[PDB]
């Protein structure tokens, strides 16, 4: 199996690299194109380490020879027209490359950049509603760790799933369903305030020098062996994730998904809610339905 | 178990805070320092990772609170790699920078571990032992050149030539750790051969391959993500010992008993302080004596250079 990264010079490309490189199975091929002319080096750096994964580094602007033969797709690259283009260029090379790998959308707003990709694939004629997804899983780890220190349980056990959107009220941490925990609505008021403002957080501590780049390496890279896996076989894996579902919300709609051989292969349901997590959905279903209207705006 | 790495918002400090911070034992603690003003929301950044280590990050010239009980240093600090000048430019950059931290260590954690990972290391570590041995508290079983990016290295080229599972290979690397200090006897990987041919050019790339990580990074680059995982092994290993378990061995470079220089890289049984023992580097090739007695004086000049730095 080969994973593309594509924007991998990038704080959040280097980190995912690196962890795809150790943690990806014995086998695997990892591929990196960056626009920045480092890249190569960045392959370089990471073939010394003794795991069996082969990994190579690509620069200029045509990023064919890096998707080539790709079974997935990660797109962290840019610095929102600018970073809008860029995810339009990349995800047609891909189009012409590697139509039938499965593509996670990391660059940023997920919200509208995974409608600009749809709309480019559809243009294409190789388009897969289950092959594009919105990598959101940095919120998912993010509930987790602040609901495991809340409750005091271990933090590599508490799964919180959050449906929705990638973008402040878009973001809905599911906290009725987490096992074996209550919370009083003074906790769930707070921990969805925090979940929703938690990228704030990074910008402001990094002291106006950055935003969120090693957890973000970390969170796509639990989304891609999720991926890998159940594309190699593996039953019962499931990651909450932005794509286009049956419309019942928006047309882009983050939910738990099931997936398989062939990307998503069940769009699960998103349970029964609290009173106030509806409230937050159908309070968010337009400012999430304008954001997708802006990525399909773009590319025509 | 508090570990402390100095320099975590340079590359190589940010690889290996992301690997501690996933990989360190749980109710493990982790600070970060780094006169960026980056480095507070560095550890934001990876506070939000889901796993049982406490992360905070701190700035400014002051690395006291970040040391604060510390049981270990991982100092990466100022420009830790990579090929400038002979290797001089280097050492006239970080020496200044290697010794105000080791200062700072041995006033507020003398009783820490210490990892240098600032190079040039074969002289980076006489300056910090001469350091703290002027502030009272040189503890030799405590300070170690971190040379594990040697040891990976050669276990990722050596599994290459010889078709073997890339973490399925050890091979054990003395010396020092820069050009011909560094010394890696493939005549003891177990279950393998070489050749005069394969020794002799194993043995050339494993001395130049940073120069396969610049010269690939368009000339504007060093091995960065590697380092990080290197010296997120040794770190690990460290904290091991550290914590009681028996039987972990790392070579790495340390005050020995000068059979070869003062400090000299070899294979260390861990412990819970420090070194408990060093071990002998066993029988040695032809090529791999010759190999180690026409790099001592060299290497001699790496540890005099660092100690007359001090004084
Ligand atoms: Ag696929
Ligand atoms: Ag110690
Ligand atoms: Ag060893």
């Amino acid at each position: 199996m080969k994973v593309a990264v594509l924007g991998a010079a990038g704080g959040i490309g280097q980190a995912l690299a690196l962890l795809l490189k150790t943690q990806l199975p014995s086998g695997s091929e990892l591929s990196l194109y960056d626009i920045a002319p480092v890249t190569p080096g960045v392959a370089v750096d990471l073939s010394h380490i003794p795991t069996a994964v082969k990994i190579k580094g690509f620069s200029g602007e045509d990023a064919t020879p890096a998707l080539e033969g790709a079974d997935v797709v990660l797109i962290s690259a840019g610095v929102f027209n600018v970073n809008a283009g860029i995810v339009k260029n990349l995800v047609q090379q891909v189009a012409k490359t590697c139509p039938k790998a499965c593509i996670g959308i990391i660059t940023n707003p997920v919200n509208t950049t995974v409608a600009i990709a749809a709309e480019v694939l559809k243009k294409a004629g190789v388009y897969d509603k289950n092959k594009l997804f919105g990598v959101t899983t940095l919120d998912i780890i993010r509930s987790n760790t602040f609901v495991a220190e809340l409750k005091g349980k271990q933090p590599g056990e508490v799964e919180v799933p959050v449906i929705g959107g990638h973008s402040g009220v878009t973001i809905l941490p599911l906290l009725s369903q987490v096992p074996g925990v209550s919370f009083t609505e003074q906790e769930v008021a707070d921990l969805t305030k925090r979940i929703q403002n938690a990228g704030t957080e990074v910008v402001e501590a990094k002291a106006g020098g950055g935003s969120a780049t090693l957890s973000m390496g970390q969170a796509a890279a639990r989304f891609g062996l999720s991926l890998v896996r159940a594309l190699q076989g593996e039953q019962g894996v499931v990651e909450c994730a932005y794509v286009e579902g049956d419309g019942q919300y928006a047309r882009f709609f983050s939910q738990p998904l099931l997936l398989g051989k062939n990307g998503v292969e069940e769009r699960k349901s998103i349970g029964t809610l609290s009173a106030f997590e509806q409230n937050a959905l159908e309070g968010m279903l337009d400012t999430l339905k304008k954001d997708i209207a802006l990525g399909e705006e773009f590319v025509n």
